């Protein structure tokens, strides 16, 4: 997987996708990571970014984090230097896979369709969005 | 969600669902958590917890974590004990929401939606399964 | 040469082509290194990685080393974990190739095919498989 | 094998052979090596030096070391002693082999040729003549 | 962008395009290289290189270097060896691009094009080449 | 070269020539520098400036720096007068020749050429536009 383009579907009524350039790929500790580019401000960006630390007898990992904020806006005849934005909060989503040395091929497609799957559930979306537990 | 069953299906040419009883509902300081029971050993036995922190005026935070013990993986020669680390004999996946207080509904499905297609995506699956990162 | 996957045949008697998927590129501090992933478990994959170091006023150095681990080998009374040294479970095999500045074309070319024939020879082949030397 | 001569073959448009008479074989620390003496003084020569030592329970390991010298030549008129001549500058090659107790002579077998091929292919070619990385 | 071969014109009557493969991908303070590979010793190849520092918030900078190094030709007098080149003396060119935070792409593509047309321009063909000024 | 108008293409789909009526010819350390007259009051006009210092015996150098400026315009709320602008920001590029004493002719030609074909290339277009580096 040469870096490449990524694209990332909404949460709506009816989904609306959204595209991902990259600007970084991974070398060393340096991430892979892609930029959404669709906000008002250069810090509106959405983010995504991931690692594939591959240790050949030990505990692989990939993570994976996933950055959506919000900027603030402020009444139009309000006087807020436009050279000057603020987030006003970002939802955040962290995810890391601990796979060891010697887990089979099946193995990790195991534990991928398990995290899909869970995330896919309705007691998780539930959670997530209207903040309900497993009670 | 009243915390019940819970069932995901494992990554096969024809994918199996598996279930998940429920050990305790989600309490103030302890997570809700299931249990596989399928493996004969108490050790095979693959758990899925999750924590949902609501914080009235600040980040609330949604915490899942999935085990799956992979014991057959594990050689022959090699002895399985209690002083064996357990992320050299089961594989896990570990994600965390972050949503700040004031966050829009649309925001919460908008993330949940993001970190699910992100997990669908090829690039996702490769770099799991196959080891092969973003470059 | 842009990164890409990398085709090396193994000693037998009908030698069989064995694919290397690449990893990362080569950047100013890690080197490009390709995997080869057919063995089940992380640890029975193959690895190569090449280094090009270019000293415009001094010894440039290509750097590369080849690894094949073999458990097969491995006696089923021993067992293989993060503590076993690598240099007991695989072959090895590391190069350097120094050229200063201002070597002709035809210098590189030369040392190049002196490296290649040399490993090519019988008496090479002889120490390296039989383990016999030139006494 | 008895120590004896060597012989390999530049790179040219058409190679042409140089010979290697042997001055010392494999005895305890020191390593078998031959000279080319084709240049004009005693130090360009050319030379290769190979040592196999077997660890009956333990990590063998070949070294094998190419030195390709050439020698600075002063105009005709001017008055450098000949019996003082210096070496410019000299290209290196050196390789060692790891192979484990225990290991097939299949798995030797493999590794001499991954090395063998490696040095053979297109990328490595490209690096060590045009000092060309794989980006 | 990433890293691949550039093609530049030198200055003639006409104009022969020269190549310049990769060396260094831009990462961190490390910034993206090529090399022209047309001097017969590693020092003659001339050398371009870039690094793009993205600030979010402030004033980003794309700074560029040429340089154009010929290897001297020493007469008999001095009798340093045919054989160890050195380099006479290199043309240099540095440039840097300072981008605000606030700026317009618009903005982006105008200033790039003023430093284009102006080093096409009669005054600094003029100033550079005769080292005559605007007087 | 006496000094004169100059004319620059703007970046646009369809470039637009602008004039630069000159300010101030280059004597002593004072730089000959050219004015765009275009926007409204003394401060948005844009300056384009060099200097030639030719070093009889040495390395010479040619310096140039282009500077778009654009006003400020402000909203209600801070209530500076309509009448006084203010500069909000200006992008700026800087350039710096460097020839050696030795320098051919042939090789200031070949420097020129460079740095313009260079300044086209679409790698220092994405760069300068889109602040994304060679990876």
């Amino acid at each position: 997987a040469q870096i490449a383009n990524l694209i990332l579907a909404d949460g709506q009524a009816t989904p609306a996708n959204h595209t991902f350039v990259p600007m970084q790929p991974q070398t060393g500790i340096t991430p892979s990571q892609w930029l959404n580019k669709e906000a008002a401000s250069n810090i509106g960006y959405r983010k995504v970014s991931m690692f594939v630390k591959y240790v050949s007898n030990g505990t692989s990992k990939v993570t994976i984090r996933i950055a959506d904020p919000v900027l603030a806006s402020v009444p139009a005849g309000c006087c807020v230097d436009t050279n000057t934005p603020q987030v006003a909060y970002s939802t955040f989503f962290e995810c890391t896979f601990s796979v060891p040395y010697g887990a089979t091929l099946q193995n990790k497609k195991d534990i991928l369709a398990y995290a899909r799957n869970l995330l896919g559930t309705q007691v998780v979306t539930d959670a997530v969005v209207d903040m309900t537990p497993a009670w």
